[PDB]
């Protein structure tokens, strides 16, 4: 279960999926600020998550921190270093007192945004299917490892 | 645990999403045996999950149990009874001893299958978008509540 190789096998994530995520890097990068604004504004709309963004109003760091994570989904090198880093990300949220429910909530926001980029840029059905399948795997892997930080 | 109303607000799940899911019920009904076979075969194909299907071998009651859950996604009405039932579903996996990682894996299988039904049956880009968005919300809400069952 615990190694990256094992996790990839369970999700049937292969080098083809990694190549497809790399092929989406330019679109993700083009759209990174739109993603960051929509992500940040959605959180500002829920009082419970809005709390965590009060100090950030002045510090002005957290929009960039989550923007950078989004870009990393497409950066390649999905290896044991990548999983270790996700475990760290998960624990950061546990440490500040964020309920895991809001991680699931946030991940829905990213998922809808990214699938809309795919729908809007890939008219060919099988190109679209393959890119959607790769993105759903990486988002689900991210959510899986982060969720496990609340248990472990 | 949160109320259905609060969960819907966090996921921006509206009466329109509930109506779209209800409208997918006949489509679900005509794909349910294909879903049930693919879901059960995927679990047989990982040794860790296949261990939990040993007792089920002869009559495959669990294949039906999982099929029935899939069709229930498309009931078109969702209130506190639906959240309570998801807690019961999560708890059933906790009590048999299944690591929650495999619930995330299985939800990716169902997600990919269901989004292919949407792509394969809805040529109109906006009809597709709206149905995909409703499906991703209800799957993410199921995953969210089931995950919560593993936290004291
Ligand atoms: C898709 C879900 C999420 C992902 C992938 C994510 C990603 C990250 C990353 C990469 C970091 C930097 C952690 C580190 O390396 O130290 C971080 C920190 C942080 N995130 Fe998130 N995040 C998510 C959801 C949320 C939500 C919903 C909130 C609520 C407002 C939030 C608030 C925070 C805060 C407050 C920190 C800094 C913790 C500290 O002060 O040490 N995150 N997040
Ligand atoms: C999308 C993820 C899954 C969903 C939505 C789901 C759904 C369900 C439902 C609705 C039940 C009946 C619960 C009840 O009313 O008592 C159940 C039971 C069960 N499921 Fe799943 N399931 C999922 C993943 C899995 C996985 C990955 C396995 C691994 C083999 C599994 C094995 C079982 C077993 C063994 C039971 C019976 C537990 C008992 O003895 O009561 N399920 N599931």
């Amino acid at each position: 279960m615990l190694t990256m190789q094992e996790i990839k096998a369970h999700y049937r994530f292969t080098d083809e999926d990694a190549e497809l995520l790399g092929s989406l890097f330019p679109l993700a990068e083009t759209n990174k600020e739109r993603l960051a604004d929509q992500f940040y504004d959605y959180l500002l709309g829920i009082p419970e998550t809005a709390e965590f963004l009060k100090e950030d109003l002045v510090l002005q760091k957290l929009k960039q921190t989550h923007q950078d994570w989004f870009v990393s989904l497409f950066a390649g090198s999905y290896d044991n270093r990548y999983i270790h880093n996700l475990q760290k990300i998960g624990h950061a949220h546990v440490r500040v007192g964020l309920n895991a429910h809001y991680v699931n909530v946030a991940m829905n926001v990213v998922r809808q945004f990214t699938l809309s980029i795919i729908q809007d840029n890939f008219p060919d059905p099988e190109e679209r299917r393959q890119r959607r399948e790769a993105v759903e795997k990486i988002l689900d892997i991210n959510l899986d490892i982060m969720s496990a930080s609340y248990r472990e």
